[PDB]
């Protein structure tokens, strides 16, 4: 029951961009498709997303812009699945662009990193059947 060009996996529909956007723009894009930036809650979902994105930095629906880490659909962060690269998240200021790092993304090996929300990365939308 997914729209055309979306991939079905375990009762969810996924859309994989092939262009980049800043996190806020990617978030708005997903909402306009009645969807949300991907929310990863299991190792099997993590492996499925990794297969389709390949070795490319790609935004997910996890951020700490207003305080603590939150998933865009209200899924609890603390008790949920996490796949940070060791030493991440680190809220790095050293990029010199202003502020720390408030948006999560998959890195080239699948492990997560927090980075500057303005960066243009590919993104994934998800909707639940
Ligand atoms: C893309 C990526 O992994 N970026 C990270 C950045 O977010 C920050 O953690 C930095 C710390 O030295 O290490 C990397 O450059
Ligand atoms: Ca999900
Ligand atoms: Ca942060
Ligand atoms: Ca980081």
């Amino acid at each position: 029951c997914c729209p055309v060009n979306w991939v079905e996996h375990e009762r969810s529909c996924y859309w994989f961009s092939r262009s980049g956007k800043a996190w806020a723009d990617a978030d708005n894009y997903c909402r306009l498709e009645d969807a949300h930036l991907v929310v990863v809650t299991s190792w099997e979902e993590q492996k499925f997303v990794q297969h389709h994105i390949g070795p490319v930095n790609t935004w997910m629906g996890l951020h700490d812009q207003n305080g603590p880490w939150k998933w865009v659909d209200g899924t609890d962060y603390e008790t949920g699945f996490k796949n940070w690269r060791p030493e991440q998240p680190d809220d790095w200021y050293g990029h010199g662009l202003g502020g720390g790092e408030d948006c999560a993304h998959f890195t080239d090996d699948g492990r997560w990193n927090d980075d500057v929300c303005q960066r243009p990365y590919r993104w994934v939308c998800e909707t639940e059947l």
